[PDB]
């Protein structure tokens, strides 16, 4: 292949996140090499992640996402069997033992608001807390519940910017935007 | 040997809580490869001790277990010695800086009304506060003080119905359960 | 060259804060071997704001010195562009996220007025806080407002003038002094 | 000379703690492998000294003891030059950034009484804090005031009271004792 | 699944090969916790692959087997088009600079002969080097050159038997052996 | 900027190789976000170079490219005042004890006939011994003494196939061939 | 206990030694806290053990002792199913791959030709090669055929010395001399 | 004080050298801060005495020099009543366990055949091996037998007058020349 996408998402993101991203795409038959806008989704939903779980108090969050598929549910039944929350019938992202709920994460390309939209759809069980984030820099939370700090939450959007600056640097964040 | 419980035990907890599974063992004449689900239950209750001693402030707590038995009981001597504590009949978990009593950490595959029973007929001494965990998700803590946070309580209980997932995903709970 | 005060420099200073200020000399056409006061200003500026952000709360504060200057520039237009701040003319040294303005770091050698009047005068736009400091150990922030605790703010204050001494006693400092 | 305590003393504190009291003895002259006990005084004085800073929030205390005696002087000075304390006639241990003032520990094998007033004659500049802990478990400051939380200062004590037990297992807390 | 063999596996091989054995099943379409035996013979071949490489002199040996296939293959071309050897139809393990030549590895399970005839014939490129070894303490190589010291390959049967007995230990070796 | 080669020579080359590249660059006024050929010709020299040095004994090399023009020359004056050899009149690139001469590595994008002629007219001093390699995989060298073993020549060779074929993966190898 | 040769031990040996002596008397029912002399004297034949394989060249001895008893078998297995050598009645403490045999080291506090003689009576199976080392400085192998380099097997002495003199200058060797 | 030659021996020594160095001019009566030409050529003669170590093969040299006197000694009976060398008056640098003799290592700021010449005068015992290193580039051993090979010693010919360069380019070498 030899994609600047490819070879950007390496020098962009640490290499634990790609590396749990390659894993996660090829788990799921996708090929980081191929499709590579995938693959720059994939590490900046991981990355946007992983912050998230970093803001607040430490043992906060559950981190799901990341972990290989049956790992990541083994983990849902057990928060499931210990708290009484509902089992959601797709995989979440995080788990907040301080409110007690599941967390989706979302990474836009569009505004907050069809994103959300489509995720709330999927996601018939209303008891998971929805997060959306965008690359411009907004964000749509449920029941305006943002859970953590605005201080956590303004790190996240600006790195977010950062991303977008370096592609269109690049001239590839047009590849990018269209992707979604 | 060669018993699957043994590389299970192996491959689930922590090198360094094997390790001192395996010395606590050996020191009462044990054998982890023989016994392997007392080796499993020790190694459970090493890790929820740790992950107890981890909730809370920083040296809130002082770890008792673990250590071998004479140094475990030269840390009881100084804690009493030192804040004019009844000296316990048997060797504690841990002890509580902030609320100035010893800790007893009990881990149960039965229901925690009958594990707590035994515990507080063998500690005598009403001065030990107990704390008992269950694989299914309870616990019992004595007057209802259950010392630390909800989530640092909520994260134990959900590494301890993983730990159950485990064993049974690989069909060795139901020997691990009708070994207590 | 051979100059007392670039080896002083260089057994002062912690080494990723030498390199940090040798990258930054060399990018604007600056020799810290020739010119070896401007090499102390600068380490001595640089660590000044590596405290500065050490100071309050994790995250509390985006370093924007330190980085090569496109890529400083860069994240200046993902705070802006998250935040909704007016971009800043000149390169600032920290974000603050807790009270969503940059700050601007000094570090002078006469007394804190003259240089806070330097600086604001450049600094025409008057969104950008500034916190002046002084090697004697005096202190000027913007509308009183010194941003951090009054015990980070000393620590500084402390070791800038460990600093003066340190140059006084291999008598360094006098050239130093007059340099600015 | 081939002594029981030193090989104690080594097996007993951190490395370096042992060679920053090595390096102590022998500026003032003295030999560890001869006057043991004085080796065991100050890492124990050394070790008491870094859990006291250790106590409480980060950077509230600036650490005087385990410096060497110029360069410990040094930091002295900045303090004084920077919050406008009077320099203290002889070197104190730490200095407090919260409640502005030097802090003077001593570990005593006597009552808690005694030491703190041959401390307090010393230290005709009543401006100094004193605190002074016991092997056996008390302690005594100045004006009532023990500066750090009570778990902090019953980790200390209880250390310290493991030491006792140690030097006693091998006979030779006697000497110890009486060499004060 | 949840099977003996799976938990014997990553408890007997190193976390770098099992990722490795881990990273190539997958990309060839295989499952390590279904197919547990193919898990164990990749996890074996690798090893194999790396202490032969760890023979001899350093630089000797270019490591193919490990890598990538996109990556694997690239470094073969490399080799080609630096020293002229004829390009191998499949992939091969190791390359030779010392005898400028490719070398096959092969860990069988029934006699060496019959493993080293079906290699053999698959490679009719009678080029590339073959070396068989086995698990009771056998090895063929091409020509009756076995390229290493009898050192480093007595090293390799040791290792291979402690394998057989580990897995005949825990009632796993009948299994593995019908396997192949 | 944003170029594809800047990314790939980030991904492909070793960090500390690439940041001696950029250091060099820099220092003789040239921009590796700007001139990326150069930047990968850089990094493709100096990992050669350390290679280089890498093959034979311990301690059979010195290295002078690499450090910065000061310290490199220092060097030479060093060695030159010891064994006794003609000073250079320009900076070599590494330094035989073996063979008691200076080595000045070229790589090369046409044939290595072209390139050590221009490299052996610009050294009139006849002294230091040249060793060309090309990316297609040729080697030529002074009087026909290619010091290192074969071996070690052939994994230079192999490494610089590799970085071509990295490149013309991408669609970049064209430019870079043109760019010499 | 409290016994000045444990506290020497512990300051003598490395820590990964140590361990090592105190799980190998553990499972056989020994106490290195009261019996101090036998524990010394285990560490002493483990480190001579590991230097002796450390004599020579890399992968040369397998290494035996320092294994436990189940394992340090199941290696001796693996060695005679591979080379066909016969099965030791006692566990021995290295095996020469070079020279196709086990090793019995010994560590005398008499005269070696004593040591040796009742080594060689229990060793009936005359195959196994003995080495005996004295703390005064001799050494008798079968055959006169002291396998290693007259380097090694010097520095092995001078270490037997040093600890000789050390446990001398604390007026523990006499008690250590009589012991055996 | 604060002396150039001080921060510049921190700068150009490596800090194991210079606390090795602080260490034995205090155990001497020395001050590193007052006397800084001895404090640089402690160091100099330290790392000259380490390359030497390094020359040669693995565990050839004993290293003497470096270690606090008592033990330093210890080492030597170890020696002489191993290998049956007879005790040198003086403390040497270094045991060469190939030729079975100590070696005493010096370096010199005048010609070699005075300092030697004084070496030899109190080293009455004619069985050390004297080595003499200078500045310049010569060297000087008994009877002709250079121990190393010429790389070994051509390395540290070269660091040598690395020091010298750095030290007249700081304008202290002629203080340094005239100490000696
Ligand atoms: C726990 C471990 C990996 C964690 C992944 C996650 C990464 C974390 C690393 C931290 C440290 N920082 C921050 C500064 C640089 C760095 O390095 N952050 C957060 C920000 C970006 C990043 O990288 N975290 C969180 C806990 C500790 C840790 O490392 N993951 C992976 C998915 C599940 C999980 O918990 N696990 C768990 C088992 C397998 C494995 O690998
Ligand atoms: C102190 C030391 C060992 C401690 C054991 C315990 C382990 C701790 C490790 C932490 C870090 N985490 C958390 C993330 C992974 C990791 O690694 N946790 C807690 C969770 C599970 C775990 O593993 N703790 C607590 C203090 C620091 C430390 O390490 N122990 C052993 C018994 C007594 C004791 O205090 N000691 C003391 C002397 C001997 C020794 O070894
Ligand atoms: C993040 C990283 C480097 C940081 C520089 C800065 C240094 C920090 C180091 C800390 C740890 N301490 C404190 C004790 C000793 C030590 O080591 N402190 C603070 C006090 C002095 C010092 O040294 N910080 C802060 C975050 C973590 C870190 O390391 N920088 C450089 C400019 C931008 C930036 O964030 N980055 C970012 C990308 C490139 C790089 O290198
Ligand atoms: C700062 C550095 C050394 C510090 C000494 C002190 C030691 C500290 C180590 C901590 C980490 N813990 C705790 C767990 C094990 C461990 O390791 N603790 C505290 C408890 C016992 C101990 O050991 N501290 C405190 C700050 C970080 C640090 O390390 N000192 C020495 C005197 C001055 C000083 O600040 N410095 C400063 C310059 C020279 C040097 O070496
Ligand atoms: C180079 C690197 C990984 C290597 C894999 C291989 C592993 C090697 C590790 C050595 C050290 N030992 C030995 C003792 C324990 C240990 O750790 N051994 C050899 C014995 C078992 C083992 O584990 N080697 C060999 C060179 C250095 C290294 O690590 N591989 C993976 C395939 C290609 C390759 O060269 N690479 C290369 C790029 C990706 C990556 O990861
Ligand atoms: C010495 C040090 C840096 C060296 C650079 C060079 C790098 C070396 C690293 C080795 C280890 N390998 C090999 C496997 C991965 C790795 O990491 N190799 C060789 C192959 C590629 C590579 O990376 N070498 C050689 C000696 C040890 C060392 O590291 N340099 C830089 C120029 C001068 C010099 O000697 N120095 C010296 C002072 C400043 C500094 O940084
Ligand atoms: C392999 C590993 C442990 C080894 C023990 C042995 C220790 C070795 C350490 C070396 C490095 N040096 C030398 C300088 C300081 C140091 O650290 N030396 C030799 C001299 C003293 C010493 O300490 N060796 C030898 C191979 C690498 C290694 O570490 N052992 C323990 C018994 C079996 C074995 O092979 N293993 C194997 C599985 C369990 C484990 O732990
Ligand atoms: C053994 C240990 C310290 C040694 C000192 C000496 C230092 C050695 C370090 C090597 C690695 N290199 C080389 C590259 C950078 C580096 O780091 N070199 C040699 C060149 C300069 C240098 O620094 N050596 C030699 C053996 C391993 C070691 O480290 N010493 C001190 C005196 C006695 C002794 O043997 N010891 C022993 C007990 C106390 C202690 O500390
Ligand atoms: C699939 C699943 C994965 C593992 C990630 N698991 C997810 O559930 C997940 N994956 C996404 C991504 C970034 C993938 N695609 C994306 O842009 O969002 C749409 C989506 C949502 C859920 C599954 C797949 C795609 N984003 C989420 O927010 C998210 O929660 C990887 C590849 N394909
Ligand atoms: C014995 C003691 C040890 C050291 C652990 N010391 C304990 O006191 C302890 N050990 C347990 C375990 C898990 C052992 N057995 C168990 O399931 O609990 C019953 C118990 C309680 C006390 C001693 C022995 C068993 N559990 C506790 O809660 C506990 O406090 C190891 C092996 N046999
Ligand atoms: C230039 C810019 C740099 C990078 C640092 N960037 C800065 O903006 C900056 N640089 C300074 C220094 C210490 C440099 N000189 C100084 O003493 O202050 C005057 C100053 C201010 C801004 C730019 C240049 C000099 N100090 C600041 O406070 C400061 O914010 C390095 C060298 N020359
Ligand atoms: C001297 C000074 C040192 C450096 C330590 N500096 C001190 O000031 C100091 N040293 C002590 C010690 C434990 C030494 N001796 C002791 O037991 O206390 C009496 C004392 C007090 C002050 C100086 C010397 C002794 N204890 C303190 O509390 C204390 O503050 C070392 C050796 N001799
Ligand atoms: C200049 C010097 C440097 C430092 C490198 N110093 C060199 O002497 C050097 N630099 C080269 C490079 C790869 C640069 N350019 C190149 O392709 O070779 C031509 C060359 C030779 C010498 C100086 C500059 C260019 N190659 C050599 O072989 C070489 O020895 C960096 C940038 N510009
Ligand atoms: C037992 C076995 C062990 C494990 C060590 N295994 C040995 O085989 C062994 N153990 C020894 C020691 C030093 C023990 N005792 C000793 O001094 O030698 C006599 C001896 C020999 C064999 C077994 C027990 C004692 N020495 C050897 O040379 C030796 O090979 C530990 C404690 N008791
Ligand atoms: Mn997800
Ligand atoms: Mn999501
Ligand atoms: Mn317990
Ligand atoms: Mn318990
Ligand atoms: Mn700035
Ligand atoms: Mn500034
Ligand atoms: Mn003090
Ligand atoms: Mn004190
Ligand atoms: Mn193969
Ligand atoms: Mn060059
Ligand atoms: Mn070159
Ligand atoms: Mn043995
Ligand atoms: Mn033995
Ligand atoms: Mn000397």
């Amino acid at each position: 292949r030899g994609s600047h996408m490819e070879d950007f998402v390496r020098q962009c993101f640490n290499p634990m996140i790609v590396e749990l991203a390659e894993k996660a795409m090829k788990e799921y038959g996708e090929d980081p090499k191929i499709e590579t806008n995938k693959f720059a989704a994939t590490c900046t939903h991981l990355e946007v992640c992983f912050m998230y779980s970093d803001g607040g108090s430490k043992h906060r969050f559950e981190i799901i996402e990341g972990r290989d598929r049956i790992m990541a549910w083994t983990v849902v039944n057990s928060i499931c069997n210990t708290t009484g929350v509902e089992k959601p019938k797709f995989l979440p992202d995080l788990y907040d033992y301080k409110e007690n709920r599941f967390i989706e994460i979302g990474v836009t390309r569009r505004e907050v608001h069809i994103y959300y939209l489509e995720k709330a759809n999927k996601i018939k069980s209303e008891k998971t807390h929805i997060h959306i984030f965008s690359f411009t820099g907004e964000e749509m939370a449920t029941k305006a519940d943002y859970t953590l700090d605005e201080e956590s939450r303004a790190r996240i959007k600006t790195r977010l910017f950062t991303i977008r600056q370096e592609m269109a640097s690049r001239s590839l964040w047009d590849s990018f935007r269209q992707s979604e």
